[PDB]
């Protein structure tokens, strides 16, 4: 009934991901989240970057251990550049007894008017905004905060850290960083 | 063994912060070992209901025993009465004359500083290093080593706060650490 959705390119997938889901998941009493990977964006794409065969893989050994945790492949499957909008239209026929709660960042619920058919999509899915604690979401879009703790850790800062041969111990599930090195990425 | 990092703390219970922190400041200023150093309960707090020092030692201990150069100083834990950050330095800086401690402490705590007993001496005897968010660096009058980390703003306070309140605390602490506290009951009531 209630599935909370995250999206993203998990390049890769890091324990911010996890925390974020885990807390939404009890916060809001969900009996699942979907993690949507998103396809890496044309401007960014290019050899050198990481298959989608390597991704999901990262994905799976990142949630495996969670079986209220799943991959949502919906829009890495269709054709190519979906607007969020499609995705959740296409999400909610698939699934009409589901109420997908879809989790951003904070940051983000400042552009939400810029994003394509944002009214449409705010009487499909449930917008969830993450905030530091002590601190809540003022806008004029009827959006649900949750406090998390701020682990300011991402994909891209992973990347830059693995060619940096820095060490990112602590920052990711250690199956993913095995993986990372048994294949070389980002290196 | 001359660099010696040292994290003090309730470990009440310890959580990944710590080991993040200790990781960081280690390969940054590449450390022989970090020292956890556990702090003494406060004598106007003994009697309360809160967590025993064997047990904040046993969590700590399941939190840093898969980590080599991690390990665990209890100079603190040696006296029963009131601990002062500057008699333990001078105590460490006798049983190991040869050693160069460096004192980690957090971006916030680096304001307080001045407040502490007996400053300008201690810092005669410890390289103070304050972590801050990359970027936004510390300023201080005090001559303070600076190390970026990225954020992660876990607590014991905070992680003691949610088990009373019976809120999940995954990722934020070691599993082993977890498991300890719900086999033995900690923070409830």
């Amino acid at each position: 009934r209630k599935i909370g959705i995250i999206g993203g390119t998990f390049d890769p997938p890091h324990y911010g991901h996890l925390l974020i889901a885990n807390e939404v998941y009890h916060a809001l009493n969900l009996e699942e989240v979907w993690f949507l990977p998103n396809q890496i964006p044309p401007h960014k794409q290019g050899r050198n970057i990481t298959s989608v065969e390597s991704r999901l893989q990262m994905l799976e050994l990142a949630t495996e251990a969670e079986e209220h945790f799943s991959i949502c492949l919906e829009e890495l499957s269709r054709k190519g550049p979906s607007y969020t909008y499609d995705t959740m239209l296409q999400l909610t026929k698939k699934y009409p007894d589901v109420q997908f709660h879809f989790i951003i960042g904070g940051d983000m619920v400042e552009y939400l008017p810029k994003w394509y058919n944002i009214e449409a999509l705010l009487d499909l899915v449930t917008f969830v905004g993450v905030a530091r604690p002590g601190y809540k979401l003022r806008t004029p879009y009827p959006i649900t905060t949750v406090e998390i703790p701020e682990f300011a850790v991402s994909s891209s800062l992973l990347r830059e850290r693995y060619k940096e041969k820095k060490t990112c111990k602590y920052l990711l599930p250690e199956k993913v960083q095995v993986y990372i090195e048994r294949n070389g990425l980002y290196e």
